[PDB]
């Protein structure tokens, strides 16, 4: 008995999850529709690549 469907989670998403976290930070209300724009359009050129990354993040 499956019952409800299960999956596993693909790693690339996790990037996108990224963008709307630094989105939800953004003031205005301009910056988070952009941003989550090219992250879309980003997401589907590029599919896959790195399970984890960081360069827009400041380290100090």
């Amino acid at each position: 008995g499956r019952g409800d469907e299960f999956s596993t989670h693909e790693p690339g998403e996790k990037r996108l999850s990224q963008c709307m976290k630094q989105c939800e930070r953004q003031d205005g209300g301009q910056q988070k529709q952009l941003c989550r724009f090219r992250c879309q359009e980003k997401y589907k050129k590029e599919r896959r690549e790195h399970s984890y990354s960081r360069d827009e993040e400041l380290e100090l």
